[PDB]
């Protein structure tokens, strides 16, 4: 009643990366939290920076427990991402707002029956402009990848003139496959 937190549907980590070239790739990637309750997530959220002031380089990504943020991940190898590139305009204009708006649609289970297509979110902090993305399971299944991809733009808010791409990470790591 007044006193149980509310469980999410997920058990979600979230990710912290730092470029630093002394590093591999793989090193500079960080598990910071974890948690499954509404509760815990503001609590979370509400302790750590926003996008907007992370420095250059930097990424957060929230994937749902046991998926690491990385292509190699049996639930990411064969899946790919619905890319938001934002202009450097919009780093004060709407990244801190589109990745809430993403993290909302994770840990709310916003995508119906295809929600469990969903393994997370990745925003990338960059000069040359940033980029928020949705990570899915299987780049081939196209009924799911489309029906997320439609979700997303509305939950966003974008313009039906404006138009996002899905690649697969098989691409990405060596085109869109889809665009809405
Ligand atoms: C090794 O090279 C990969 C990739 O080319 C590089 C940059 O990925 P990045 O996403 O930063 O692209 P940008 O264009 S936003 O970066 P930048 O050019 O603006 O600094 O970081 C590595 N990388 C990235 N990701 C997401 C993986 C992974 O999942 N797995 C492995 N193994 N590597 C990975």
């Amino acid at each position: 009643e007044h006193y149980i937190k509310h469980p999410l549907q997920n058990r979600w980590a979230l990710w912290f990366f730092k470029n630093d070239k002394s590093k591999t790739w793989q090193a500079n990637l960080r598990l910071i939290s974890k948690f499954d309750t509404v509760e815990d997530f503001w609590a979370l959220y509400n302790h750590i920076q926003l996008s907007s002031n992370l420095m250059p380089g930097c990424d957060y990504s929230l994937f749902k427990d046991g998926i690491e943020p990385m292509w190699e991940d049996e639930k990411n190898k064969r899946g790919g991402r619905w890319l938001i590139t934002l202009n450097k305009q919009q780093r004060r204009s709407d990244l801190d707002r589109f990745w809430l708006e993403t993290l909302l649609c994770l840990i709310g289970e916003s995508f119906d029956d295809y929600s469990d297509d969903v393994c997370g979110a990745v925003v990338n902090v960059r000069a040359k402009g940033d980029k928020i993305a949705i990570w899915t399971t299987e780049c081939e299944n196209r009924d799911a990848v489309t029906h997320i991809g439609r979700v997303y733009k509305e939950r966003l808010g974008l313009p039906p003139k404006i138009v996002i791409g899905y690649q697969s990470h098989a691409d990405t790591a060596t085109k869109n496959r889809f665009v809405v």
